[PDB]
């Protein structure tokens, strides 16, 4: 055994030992309990970053833990290859996105193999290969003829300079981020997944996810946004019907989730595209400018509540069908045309948004809800104004005294009696638009024929291969400029036809890749029936919190779609979910700001550039990114200390949910502990060699060795509970360090002492194997000759936890240090089990 810990010597040999044994290459063996541990597969951006290393180390710790407990563990890896990154690097390097993608895949695959992740590389997938996306094109065609996928016109943001479509997140003050030109709003036909049909199922099945973070389930419920409200129709006053036609001349229909406060409505608001706004603005220039300003907006839901709400009166009036109050209609900028009826009512006394809106324009506030003896200040909002559970109605006529639910049915009864309204259920969830005007993506299997219409590609002709011999210039979608691609024949009549040049949303490939891992070479479907029946669903899922809404909701949606097609048998894809925190680092620059990467900086007084001696400016600590040039390359971390030191540093610096801060001193400490672990096993084997680990009746051991066995098996139970239940790996590392400290302070020189020392070391290297498997595999082969994965997870000897009982009999006046203070708690004693009290 080498005296000093050398990572570059043991890590390749340990990885070769694991590959030759094929411990990670698992199949559908029905003679062993399966476990599907999955980490979110990465974009082949070029090289790994610290966020990747943390995620896949967390997944490998859990996978190796289940592996040591006898599970048939599958930990697959893959590449989310489609997207704008490859298209942007194409425009900057004059290289095809496919060639740029495949080079990154082979390089990042080399890095992942260097870290020693126990993954099944025989199940590797790449979403940009036709062997993969042929099946999402297949599901598209099946759902297209079923109506789940449909095609209709949708409004997009067009940049007339960059010649591309931009999202609302890419529109600043109505202009593009790169071009800076005023964006144009055009209606173009696009494809949609009718996800609203599964809205109630996607909402209620969240309750099954008992091992999901409650904030993630809460984030999905709010995004779905189911509300059980009331449709209310306000009769248009006879003096306000000019310019209106049809039902819009009869009434103004709104939707509200608080019909118990209908008596408190002081005004109503419509959208800019509402016919009431159109008729009222026909002769008012100030309203036409307000309607044009609303239509030219681009407020995303990530900041639609931070939008400055504003409105303008119209002069038209409607009638409240429950008290006769003549209410004026306003044009508001928060009423969205397409949500409900494009019109709402406002109760400023019990809705915080209507409160601020009314206080802005000095609009009346009518209290109709009272919660106890709480005072009502009309010039100050209080949280009890919007209470529903503990409130009764006031100033509501014959509705006073009722709570929320009874007044809900009471208002519904009156509205349905006169035909002025009825209950209704709605959802904030919109349909999923999947059309993208880019090249580097999965083609949409639709052929356009002027005789047959929008026709899906037959199953025999799939896939519609995306040509990889393309270098996008940027003046539009390259597929739209390639007649060799889109010109084809119609699959129904055989005449001249054009292919769909748009590609699919890249979230589609990540919505089902967890099923493809079960049979990534199955040529007859998305997933074979025998594999999906065996592996079932994903037991453990690890990924960042940024995907807690869209990606997870899309995966649950696709799971139910595939289930209803007889492909899979599960209702949910992910049983357990672990969201990892971000990785932050300090930033440095040199003004002239010119941010410098920390790997080239040398420092507690100040810091300076490693290339010379020019002092740098230390700035704030932020998440690692290319914005402030504070990303620390993980490859340099491996080249300096080895893979085990990197894994150990990330699992010990912070719990997985908590954000990890980069620290050069912390990396040195992790490497220093690995030296200590190596030195400990070496010094033990030098003074005698390996022996048989202690086992059996511990009675007869010294008090010192009994305490070391107590600390040992309590540490095993602590680590086992930290891996299985809490999933808090930094505390498990601390527990093993505490065991080694007591080992250092224990005389293990005797024959029975060596046996306990062997039991301590054989357990410590196995408890730390899921975290640092390279050095643990090497140290285990020096202490024991058997296979580590065949020895299994260390068992807890509960006999070593039961402490010795101090039993004796007390005696006061004849009849019935350490033992005297306990007896006096309830005069010389006998050194044994007898204490006499001379009173
Ligand atoms: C399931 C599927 C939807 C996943 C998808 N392929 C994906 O997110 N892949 S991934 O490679 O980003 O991360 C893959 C994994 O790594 C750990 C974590 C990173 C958190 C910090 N971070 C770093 C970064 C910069 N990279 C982002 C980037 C890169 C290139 C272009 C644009 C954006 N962002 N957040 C993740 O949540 C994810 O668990
Ligand atoms: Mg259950
Ligand atoms: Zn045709």
């Amino acid at each position: 055994m080498q005296e000093h810990y050398q990572p570059a010597a043991i890590e390749p040999a340990a990885q070769k030992k694991w590959d030759d044994a094929r411990i990670s290459n698992v199949s559908e063996d029905a003679s062993k309990p399966k476990y599907y541990c999955l980490s979110m597969f990465p974009y082949p951006s070029g090289k790994l970053h610290m966020g990747h290393v943390r995620n896949y180390t967390i997944g490998d710790v859990l996978s190796r833990f289940k592996l040591l407990n006898g599970f048939n563990v599958m930990q697959p890896m893959g590449w989310d290859a489609f997207g704008m990154p490859a298209e942007n690097a194409a425009m900057k390097n004059n290289v095809a996105p496919a060639a740029w993608t495949y080079d990154n895949i082979e390089y990042m695959k080399t890095q992942l193999k260097s870290l020693g992740f126990a993954v099944d590389w025989e199940r590797e997938v790449a979403t940009c290969k036709p062997e993969y996306y042929r099946w999402e094109q297949w599901l598209f065609t099946k759902l297209f003829e079923k109506g789940i996928v449909y095609r209709k016109n949708g409004t997009v943001n067009w940049d007339p300079v960059d010649q591309t479509v931009l999202a609302n997140e890419q529109v600043i003050d109505g202009r593009g981020w790169r071009s800076g030109a005023l964006i144009e709003k055009r209606e173009i036909p696009m494809y949609y997944f009718k996800i609203t049909d599964y809205a109630e199922e996607l909402l209620n099945d969240l309750d099954k996810l008992e091992h999901w973070p409650e904030q993630v389930k809460t984030m999905q419920r709010n995004w779905i946004g189911k509300s059980r409200g009331m449709t209310v129709r306000f009769a248009v006053s006879d003096d306000s019907k000019q310019g209106l036609e049809g039902d819009y001349a009869k009434f103004l229909q709104v939707y509200t989730t608080r019909p118990d406060t209908l008596m408190g409505a002081t005004y109503v608001a419509v959208a800019a595209e509402h016919p009431l706004a159109t008729a009222a603005a026909a002769d008012k220039p100030e309203l036409q400018a307000f309607i044009a300003e609303c239509k030219a907006g681009s407020v995303a839901e990530a900041d639609m509540a931070t939008m400055e709400k504003k409105g303008v009166p119209t002069g038209r009036y409607v009638v409240n069908p429950l008290n006769g109050d003549k209410l004026e209609v306003w044009i508001a900028n928060y009423v969205l045309w397409g949500y409900g009826d494009g019109a709402v009512m406002a109760v400023p006394a019990h809705d915080e948004r209507d409160f601020e809106f009314a206080a802005k324009y000095n609009l009346p506030k009518k209290q109709v809800i009272a919660v106890g003896d709480n005072a009502f200040d009309a010039n100050r909002w209080q949280e009890w104004y919007g209470d529903k559970e503990n409130g009764v109605l006031v100033n509501s006529g014959d509705l006073d005294g009722l709570d929320f639910q009874t007044a809900f049915d009471a208002v519904a009864a009156k509205l349905q009696s006169q035909g002025a309204g009825e209950p209704k259920t709605q959802y904030r969830l919109r349909d999923w638009g999947i059309s993208r005007q880019r090249y580097w993506g999965c083609p949409i299997p639709i052929v356009h024929c002027e005789k047959c219409g929008n026709v899906p590609v037959p199953a025999d002709q799939l896939p519609v291969v995306l040509p990889e011999n393309v270098v996008p210039d940027g003046m539009g979608s390259p597929l739209a400029k390639m007649p060799e691609f889109y010109e084809t024949s119609c699959p129904c009549c055989g005449g001249a036809a054009k292919r769909e040049t748009d590609t699919m949303d890249t979230f589609i490939e990540s919505s089902w890749y967890f099923f493809r891992y079960m049979s990534p070479k199955f040529s007859d479907g998305m997933v074979s029936a025998e594999s999906a029946k065996y592996w079932g669903a994903v037991d453990q899922y690890i990924g960042g919190i940024e995907h807690a809404i869209l990606h997870l909701l899309y995966a649950r949606f696709f799971t139910k779609l595939m289930r209803d097609e007889g492909l899979v048998n599960v209702d949910e894809p992910f049983e357990r979910l672990l969201t990892q925190g971000m990785v932050v680092c300090e930033t440095y620059y040199r003004e002239n700001k010119d941010w410098i990467n920390p790997a080239d900086v040398e420092l507690p007084v100040s810091a300076v550039l490693k290339a010379d001696g020019l002092p740098v400016v230390i700035s704030g600590t932020e998440k690692m990114s290319k914005s402030k040039n504070n990303g620390v390359d993980p490859q340099e971390l491996i080249n300096a200390y080895g893979a085990d030191t990197a894994r150990l540093f990330m699992m010990f610096a912070a719990p997985p949910e908590q954000s990890l801060e980069w620290s050069d001193s912390g990396v040195e400490g992790a490497h220093r502990f690995l030296r200590r672990l190596w030195r400990t096993v070496y010094e033990y084997l030098k003074q005698g060699g390996a022996v048989k680990a202690f086992a059996g009746n511990q009675d007869g051991l010294s008090k010192e060795l009994k305490d070391l066995r107590h600390k040992l098996h309590s540490t095993t139970a602590k680590v086992s509970d930290d891996y299985g239940r809490r999933q808090q790996f930094n505390t498990a590392i601390a527990a093993v360090m505490e065991l080694l400290n007591q080992y250092d302070k224990t005389d293990t020189g005797s024959e029975q002492g060596r046996a306990v020392a062997q039991e301590v070391l054989e357990a410590a290297v196995r408890l730390l194997w899921p975290i640092v498997p390279h050095i643990c595999e090497t140290l285990w082969s020096e202490l024991n000759g058997a296979k580590l994965w065949e020895a299994g997870w260390p068992t807890v000897d509960e006999a070593a936890l039961v402490k010795s009982e101090i039993e004796v009999m007390v005696q006061v006046n004849g009849k019935l240090a350490d033992l005297e203070a306990a007896a006096l708690a309830n005069i010389i004693v006998v050194p044994g089990r007898l204490v006499n009290i001379v009173v």
